[PDB]
Order: C-alpha cells, then sequence, then structure tokens
C-alpha cells in the first residue's frame, strides 16, 4: 500500500512513528521505503533494524508466553490454536524482513558497512524462525542463520577496526545464536570472550564519542559472559 | 472473523491474550463473543473493558505525541496525515465499542451491576471521541457522554451502595469528564469529592477484601483531587 507516498514522506513518517511508539506503522513505512528500490542511508538502515525488531520483539514474548501455557498443558486445543495464531504471524513478519533483504537489499550492498548490517539481520531474522522451528526443517534454518552471520563476521573481521559498533552487535548476536539456538555454548563464550579483547585493546583509537558506543556494546558482552560462566 | 469459533474458546482466547499482552487480539476475540448475541457475565465484562481500554489507550498515547508535534510545527503534510491516520484509527475503535453497546448490550442489561457498567462504558468511548472532536460535532460528541454518564449515575445512586467498585469508577471517570471535557472543574471536584466522602462513610460495612477494592479507587479519586486543588 505505501507505493503512492513519496520516499521522503515514507522516511518522515517512520520517524513519526517511532517517537509514537507505534512500531508496526513504522515497519510498514520503511518496507515502503524499501520498496522503492533505492540503497539505504546508515540512517535509514537503522530505521529499518528499529521497526522490526520491535514488531518480532512483541511478538516473540507472545509466543514464549503461550508456549510456556501450552507446555504446562502437556484442555481442548484453543492454547495450541493461539500458539500457532501467533507463530504464524511471526513467521509471516520474519520472512517479510528477509524478502527485503533477498529482493534486493543485499545484492546492492558493496561497502562493507551496509553489506555487514545486512547479513547480521538475515542472520537475526533466521535465528527467530530457528526458535519456533521443530526438527529437520530446523536444521536448514539454523544452517541459514549460520551461514549468513558467519559471511558477515567474515567481512567484518577484513573490513572493519574491532571497535566498530555494528562489528561488536554482530558478534553479540552470533555469540547468543550459539548458547541459544546451535547448542554450542564453548563457542558463544569464546566468541564473545576474543570480541570483548580485542575491542578493550583497540578503545584507545576512539574519541570520547565513539568511545561510548563500543563500550555499551562490551558491556553487554560482558553481561552475557557472565549469565553463561 | 469469529462467526465460526465457538463462544467458550472466544472466552478462553481472550484470557490467553491477554497473559501474551495481545489487547488487539484479545478485543477481537471479545468482540467475537459478544456477537454471538448472549449477555456477558461479570468476568466477560471485565474482558472487554479490558481489552479495549488498553487498544484505544495505545492509540491515545500515540495521538496526543502526534498532536503535539503538529501544533509545534504550526513543512510539508506528513505529520497532519499521519495524526489524521491514528485519530481515524481511534475514532473506529470507539465507533465499534459504541456499536457493541447499541447492538444490544445496553438494551438486554436489566440488572444494575450490567447497565451501570454499558452506560460508563458508552461514557468513556464518547470521551474519547470527544478528545479528538473539533468544533460543532464536538458539542453533540460532549453531549452524548454526558447523558450516558448521568444515566448510569442515576442508576449507581438508587440501586448501588457508595462502595461499589462500579459506582465509585464511574464517578471518578464521569469528574474526569468535567474536568478534562466539559470544562467544569468545579463540578469536577465536587463530584469526586462527595463521591470519596460517601464511600468513607460505608467501609465499615465491607469485609477485608471488598474494603481493598473500594480504597484502590478511592485512591484514585484522592490522587486527582490532589492534581486539582
Ligand atoms: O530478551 C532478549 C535479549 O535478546 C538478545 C540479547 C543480546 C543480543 C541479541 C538479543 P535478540 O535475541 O536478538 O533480541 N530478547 C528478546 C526476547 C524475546 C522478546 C523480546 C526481546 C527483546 F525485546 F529484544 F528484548
Ligand atoms: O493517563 C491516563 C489517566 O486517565 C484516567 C484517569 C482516571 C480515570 C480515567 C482515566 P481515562 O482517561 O479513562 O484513561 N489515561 C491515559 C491517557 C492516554 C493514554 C493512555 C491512558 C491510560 F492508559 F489509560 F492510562
Ligand atoms: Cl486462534
Ligand atoms: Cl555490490
Ligand atoms: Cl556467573
Ligand atoms: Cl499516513
Ligand atoms: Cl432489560
Ligand atoms: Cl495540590
Ligand atoms: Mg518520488
Ligand atoms: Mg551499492
Ligand atoms: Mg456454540
Ligand atoms: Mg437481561
Amino acid at each position: 500500500a505505501m507505493g503512492s507516498m513519496e520516499r521522503a514522506s515514507l522516511i518522515q513518517k517512520a520517524k513519526l512513528a517511532e517517537q509514537a511508539e507505534r512500531y508496526e506503522d513504522m515497519a510498514a513505512f520503511m518496507k515502503g521505503a524499501v520498496e522503492k528500490g533505492e540503497e539505504l542511508s546508515c540512517e535509514e538502515r537503522n530505521l529499518l533494524s528499529v521497526a522490526y525488531k520491535n514488531v518480532v520483539g512483541g511478538q516473540r514474548a507472545a509466543w514464549r508466553v503461550l508456549s510456556s501455557i501450552e507446555q504446562k498443558s502437556n484442555k481442548g486445543p484453543e492454547v495450541r490454536e493461539y500458539r500457532e495464531k501467533v507463530e504464524t504471524e511471526l513467521q509471516g513478519v520474519c520472512d517479510t524482513v528477509l524478502g527485503l533483504l533477498d529482493s534486493h537489499l543485499i545484492k546492492e550492498a558493496g561497502d562493507a558497512e551496509s553489506r555487514v548490517f545486512y547479513l547480521k539481520m538475515k542472520g537475526d531474522y533466521y535465528r527467530y524462525l530457528a526458535e519456533v522451528a521443530t526438527g529437520d526443517d530446523k536444521k536448514r534454518i539454523i544452517d541459514s542463520a549460520r551461514s549468513a552471520y558467519q559471511e558477515a563476521m567474515d567481512i567484518s573481521k577484513k573490513e572493519m577496526p574491532p571497535t566498530n559498533p555494528i562489528r561488536l552487535g554482530l558478534a553479540l548476536n552470533f555469540s547468543v545464536f550459539h548458547y541459544e539456538i546451535a547448542n554450542s555454548p564453548e563457542e558463544a563464550i569464546s566468541l564473545a570472550k576474543t570480541t570483548f579483547d580485542e575491542a578493550m585493546a583497540d578503545l584507545h583509537t576512539l574519541s570520547e564519542d565513539s568511545y561510548k558506543d563500543s563500550t555499551l556494546i562490551m558491556q553487554l558482552l560482558r553481561d552475557n559472559l557472565t549469565l553463561w560462566t
């Protein structure tokens, strides 16, 4: 439905929707902006990520509540029906995001900051699909997440400093993938610890403001290391 | 869309949606339950009110953010367009609730607790329509709210004790109508003070649990009196 609205107007309205905490509207505005076909700036990529992370975050929290109730019941079919409703809507949001990345955000992303950002997003949305998947459809979804994260890591290590916040956040989320999805707690701890230590050694190169940006994410790595060790 | 689902299943799913904080789904489930045509029990009326109050509360908060931004701008048409979008969706939610009350909740409500509950709801949803109305369409909406609240007050004073929580909450919201909508701060303060004092004198009749229920709402009356005097 956003075909008739100006790209600039879509971006302006996404920012208004963020201020209003209207994240479903924010995501529809930013989907419309992506579908204009032009590449996104750094600000715009962040608007797209904030919108969908808040939409899928609501869905994941609801799915977890319903799944817990369903497991405790294991009356009639209603808890399973409603958990399946919420699950299908969550899957649809992830498939929307993955579709924007495949048509055609990733293929036109040539700079490291854009290409790593999009491949991290592809890892994250396959990861949310894996959280609700079962069996051996689940295996192929987990491998799709792994592959996207790994391509993003390879580029980030070649092209960005170890304190770059997108590099840091990629490594944080890939560590969470290993601990929560891939049953690989030692890989998770290794990655979080190596990433924290390599960033610490590069902090001296940063301005006050960059230092604030990087140490924020480093603290998240440390918080996880504390939960996991 | 809820015509094929059992009434009991709709109520069960509304309670699951409340636990999941999925208030739009909760409201659609309870609209479906109302549209079965049977009267609602006390528990069910509370589920219907909780669902819509959370849906319209999100819309009112967003509308206030957008309206404030629009007033500060007074660029191009986008802030007005998006405030109008949110306003129209808010109006639609209120028109849905008012339609359920008119078809046919109020006309079949013969007991005081049900009839006062529904007429309070009719007052509240016309009040939310008045918050976004302008001019002299606004006057007729304000009079619709007034009339519903007044019918509810007349029945509550004849039929319920002064500590009854629905009577208390009606009086609290009618006081807010007078202060925020009708430009009648003295009527608001008079009503809140008379309602608080009449409840205080009846507390001695209550059990521990009823006393907790009533004094909760009395504290809201006192909190408003503090803001207004
Ligand atoms: O509690 C968490 C913490 O998750 C992470 C921690 C570190 C890095 C990435 C993530 P990710 O799994 O990408 O969010 N997430 C969550 C789970 C369910 C619902 C809503 C949310 C949210 F709102 F995001 F918090
Ligand atoms: O801040 C308030 C306090 O309003 C009242 C106080 C006393 C009696 C009735 C109300 P009412 O005006 O019926 O809610 N409401 C509000 C306003 C905007 C958005 C969301 C909300 C909500 F979530 F309800 F808090
Ligand atoms: Cl369902
Ligand atoms: Cl390219
Ligand atoms: Cl620990
Ligand atoms: Cl709009
Ligand atoms: Cl009747
Ligand atoms: Cl005061
Ligand atoms: Mg154009
Ligand atoms: Mg390019
Ligand atoms: Mg039946
Ligand atoms: Mg009846």
